[PDB]
């Protein structure tokens, strides 16, 4: 009977809703009728303890000051402007209204950009409790829902245990790697995440063990995913997806020298004076070793340099280590990226294109050459591990090149009779996409007329059968690659004007840019 | 329903963040082109929360969401071009296609592959599915027959080598709905 | 009154509202509490789940939500034999 | 009643963190209210046995002498310069920072070059405990994350089995044939330093600190490892042997 008084003492501090109070009273009476040793008594006591310990109607003292929240967010991560703006907007909205609120966010982007840790920084800034729920690879729906009391060892589930552990009804829940959720044989966890992450039905989320709805409308859910398309559409529709883009070398230098180097020094114990990593060394290392969009390999390179310096110092070989761009290769090894442009001067048959790659942008050259001595009809052979879309683009480009050369120079029968062979170097690397259509047309026309294109001109864009230039994706990486490779003039589809001008100022300072609607503009530009 | 509810959730009075019918129409036609409603609700919430942050930080005391500055609140438009050709050259015909993000239109493009206008041939590109390629073959045969009966002296389709393309080559498309469009294009 | 209640909460779902009005008319012709089974299917975000509560208000019936998504336990539907220690009659009987 | 004292005495030498001690003593209080023959008593007994057997705060006394470790390393293997330099750098950093540390290494190369043997020799040289973890052909995540306590059978996963066996928080774990795995998403939590320090197991229901564990993965080809898994590991290449080096190895 004393346990009833204990349960009352634990409830009376909480703002318990009516139905929960009724259930608690019913189970209290049922426990009172039962004896102290029956298994039903133990089941009822455990259930009533679970009902009691859940923090009904109590919330953490969430911070509402914009300045200190912005400072806290800035202490740990650089350049994640979209997430920081979202959090500041969340704080402002929570400040205008009188009470705390909950939302369902999802951070997605390439690996190593900081989605996991930004969750922790956000929880610290908001002064909310933090829990990491890693659903990656999980297949047991009982982790989300649990089992009924009838089973011998049933427990509520991960969310209810989070509420019990944090002792607050508005924590921050990080559903890490939601895209890697396992469609196993023991149910489908994503189907339960549908109701867990339903913006309207969060207020009545029902756990199988409790059999009582729990108000999750104030819990702030953050999901992390590397790829979006694998998330089920009903689940993808409920979440507010925001993109965490990769970092450019200019941003990676600041990230390194402001966060990675000090933390690596603290981990290794080296002082600033013992081993100095100058800004130029970091810039060279990033340029030649860390072309990826992530920041988890630049960190490994910095750690490698610092640990080698630490071993050098502690072994007595030297009192200090002077890392220089000349001797950096002695610490980090062979440079990975050395050549950025295959052709310094383009022969008549080749045109310099642009391509999207995972490790930054890239530039591809479309090579054409005559295959049989005499300039029945002509034919085109394509090589270079082109995909089906690229092959169709090549065929369309060949047809339009024939039409355009016939219309412009009727006496030139080169494209009508000659046997052409088209190749894209780096034959081991597969490549796909219609982005090279105008490049192929220009290559064919330059070969047919025997005129090399402008020596520093790069172009990209899909070409239709009638010569219209269509918009293409990956403008940022292509622009970065063009700037890296010393390109002075870049040709883009006119519909990509908004995408190009949205880039940062320092990315497009030195590039002359021409926007084209039809291929004749590209022809006038190139020749 | 959505704007009053979002205003109540975000605590903004109507006088603090104006959202007119025309800006909502533009937002729907540029961003919220699917069949559901949740995305429209999220866009409205984004606009209202950005206005709320502007008000709280002292940047302004009243926010006017004009159709011009809606990009500052929502970002890049998702759908901008409705039709590829304003005026159709001789070789193209406008068609219609079903898409998840509302309706969509496709253009069937044809052009010669060899200058002279032995038997003719048709090359089909555009990531067309098997059904639509089969419909293209049927359309080619029927166009040959129809131009044979309508104008006996016209030997174009009989002998010329023709390339038929449907733009947006990266987008896979399938279905026999485009047979008449292909016939009219030829 | 039922039409007014349905209109004030959701817009434009004419087919569902007409079905509910026909249900009311049939339940009115014969003085009994008619019960039927309906399934709502369509693209996400159209108003399937939400309209349930509005229909319950219009019919003045009690409302209960039972989400079976991802559920794998038949004991939720059918309960357990009362021999076991903690048997409960399942979701429908508890409703 | 004596089982409560048996569970209690296991925590005298350990340094149990607060969030683990709360679970331990709440289960201790719960256990007294259950009869011995009940199944809930059995599951609570198993849970207490697993919680009290984890070596909370037990660290193997590593040797940080570069000379002795180098003498040990040359005593067992020939000419694997890269791995030996990496281990020397590891020991140097550990000595400089004054505390033990954990790292995720990946020795990859052709078969028969001595990756497993050099891992064993590194474990012997560092005076750390050693444990084999064969992931080759593994297909169920339950091997790494276990099952919930509710089921009749339950495992705390192979990592907690390693923690129980080695009786130390900083062993050397050999995860071989990571390129022949079936699944992999469970390994991300195991070896992601942002969450490695709070590895949560479905049976234990309480996070353990694996930041001090030295993970040494071995593989034959690097491209088969998934990109997210390959990103968290330091790829160290072990090269093939020329005829002269093979002659030296055979003679010595
Ligand atoms: N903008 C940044 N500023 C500072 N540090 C950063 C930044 N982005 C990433 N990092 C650091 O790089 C590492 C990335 O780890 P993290 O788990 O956060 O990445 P992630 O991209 O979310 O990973 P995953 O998606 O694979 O779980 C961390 O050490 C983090 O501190
Ligand atoms: N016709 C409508 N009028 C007003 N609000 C609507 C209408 N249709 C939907 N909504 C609103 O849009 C949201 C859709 O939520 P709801 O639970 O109804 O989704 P659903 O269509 O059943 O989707 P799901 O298949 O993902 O469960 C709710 O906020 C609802 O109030
Ligand atoms: N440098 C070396 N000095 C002495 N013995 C060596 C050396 N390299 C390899 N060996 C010997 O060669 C054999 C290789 O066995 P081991 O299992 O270590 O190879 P492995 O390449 O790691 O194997 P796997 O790829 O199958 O896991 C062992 O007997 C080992 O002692
Ligand atoms: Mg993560
Ligand atoms: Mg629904
Ligand atoms: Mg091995």
């Amino acid at each position: 009977d004393a346990i009833e008084e204990k349960f009352r003492e634990r409830l009376k501090e909480l703002v318990v809703p009516k139905h929960v109070m009724d259930v608690v009273d019913e189970e209290l009476s049922k426990l009172g009728l039962l004896d102290n040793h029956s298994s039903e008594f133990n089941v009822t006591r455990n259930y009533l303890d679970w009902l009691t310990s859940i923090p009904w109607g109590k919330y953490s003292n969430e911070n509402l000051d914009l300045a200190r929240a912005q400072a806290v967010l800035e202490e740990d991560h650089y350049g994640m402007e979209d997430v920081k703006k979202r959090i500041l907007e969340f704080i402002a909205v929570s400040q205008l209204r009188g009470s705390t609120q909950g939302k369902i966010l999802c951070f997605y982007g390439p690996p190593g950009v900081g989605k996991t840790s930004i969750a922790r920084s956000i929880a610290r800034a908001l002064n909310r409790e933090y829990f990491r729920f890693s659903v990656g690879g999980m297949t047991d729906v009982a982790e989300i829902k649990g089992h009924r009391r009838t089973y011998v060892g049933a427990m509520p589930g991960k969310i209810i245990q989070c509420l019990k552990k944090t002792k607050t009804e508005n924590p921050l829940i990080l559903i890490d790697e939601v895209d890697k959720i396992g469609r196993g044989y023991q149910g489908d966890p994503s189907s339960a995440l549908l109701e867990l992450l339903d913006p309207e039905q969060n207020a009545n989320f029902l756990d199988h063990y409790l059999d009582v709805p729990v108000d999750l409308s104030k819990v702030l859910f953050i999901c992390t995913a590397n790829v979006t398309d694998t998330i089920p559409e009903p689940l993808r529709d409920r979440m507010e997806m925001i993109n965490v883009s990769g970092y450019v070398a200019q941003e990676k230098l600041a990230i390194a020298e402001r966060y990675l180097v000090p933390q690596a020094r603290a981990l290794c114990g080296l002082d600033e004076s013992k081993a100095k990593l100058s800004s130029d060394v970091l810039t060279l290392l990033i340029k030649q070793y860390c072309r990826e969009s992530g920041v988890r390999n630049l960190q490994k390179q910095v750690e490698k340099v610092l640990r080698k310096s630490a071993y050098k110092i502690v072994s007595g070989e030297a009192e200090s280590v002077e890392v220089t761009p000349e001797n950096l290769q002695d610490f980090v090894g062979k440079p990975v990226f050395t050549v950025e442009r295959m052709y310094d001067v383009t022969p008549p048959g080749v045109v310099m294109g642009l391509a999207w790659t995972a490790m930054g942008g890239s530039t591809l050259f479309v090579e054409t050459s005559l295959r049989r001595p005499q300039d029945k009809d002509g034919s085109l052979e394509v090589t270079g591990q082109l995909g089906e879309v690229m092959k169709e683009s090549a065929r369309i480009a060949y047809t339009f090149a024939r039409a355009f050369l016939m219309q412009h120079a009727p006496a030139n029968d080169y494209l009508v009779t000659s046997h052409i062979h088209l190749h894209v170097p780096e034959g081991a690397t597969p490549k796909d996409g219609p982005s090279a259509g105008c490049t192929i047309v220009t290559a064919l026309l330059s070969l047919a007329m025997g005129r090399p294109v402008r020596q520093n001109l790069a172009m990209t864009g899909e070409v239709s059968l009638t010569g219209k230039i269509l918009p293409v994706g990956g403008i940022k990486e292509k622009t970065i690659a063009a700037k890296r490779a010393g390109v002075t003039c870049i040709v883009l589809p006119a519909e990509n004007k908004k995408d190009f001008y949205d880039l940062a100022a320092f990315i497009t300072e030195g590039l002359e840019v021409h926007f084209v609607e039809h291929y004749r503009e590209i022809f006038d530009i190139a020749f």
